[PDB]
């Protein structure tokens, strides 16, 4: 899978205000201000999201995501034609192919309905592989000799993908630090 790997980066056209993104594209975090930019059709105005800024309609494409010290957060890939708008359910069955963490040590699956999992080893990095002609989406625990965590599949896709971000809430004060796309 690692022979897979390409260049992602944050497309902020569709961050959420409250989010500082590095100058480099490879960061993301939720600043304690907002930000005024524009109100664009592409942007998440509820919660704490963020898109990957490429499409993918086909072939197989794999990056990793480091999370270390993170009390929460969420990974995965979505369709192009997701709602951006307002308050909605992070599901497979809405074009969602996503995995998170919530509640300090409490880890879980984007099934309808959700899939707690049952890990050893708290991940510090994250790799996600997509193959689109496939029609899977697979999540791997980069600490433990790259063991699966979890895997979609039977998930058909037509139109264009996303990769899909989000640093989580930090409602405790100690989630501050951020998503690093690594090498
Ligand atoms: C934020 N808190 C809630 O809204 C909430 C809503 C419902 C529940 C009820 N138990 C099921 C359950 C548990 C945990 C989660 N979750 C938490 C973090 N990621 C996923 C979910 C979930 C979350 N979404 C969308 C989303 C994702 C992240 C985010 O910013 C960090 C904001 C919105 N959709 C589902 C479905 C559901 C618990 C918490």
């Amino acid at each position: 899978h690692h022979h897979h790997m390409v260049h992602i980066t944050l497309d902020p056209d569709t961050a959420n205000p409250w989010l500082i993104l590095s100058e480099d594209r490879r960061q993301v975090r939720l600043g304690d201000t907002q930000q005024s930019i524009p109100g664009n059709e592409e942007r998440f105005d509820s919660y704490p999201m963020v898109l990957g800024a490429q499409h993918f309609h086909s072939g197989k494409h794999y990056w990793e995501v480091d999370v270390t010290g993170k009390e929460a957060w969420d990974l995965g890939v979505c369709r192009d034609s997701v709602r951006r708008k307002g308050h909605f359910l992070l599901s497979s069955k809405s074009g969602f192919w996503t995995i998170w963490l919530w509640n300090k040590q409490k880890y879980e699956a984007g099934t309808y309905p959700q899939t707690p999992l049952h890990l050893q080893v708290p991940p510090c990095q994250v790799g996600i592989f997509l193959d689109y002609e496939a029609g899977m989406v697979s999540f791997y625990n980069i600490t433990d000799h790259g063991s699966l965590i979890y895997s979609f599949s039977e998930c058909a896709f037509t139109g264009p993908l996303r990769p899909f971000f989000s640093p989580g809430f930090n409602d405790g004060g100690k989630n501050t630090a951020p998503l690093t796309l690594c090498p």
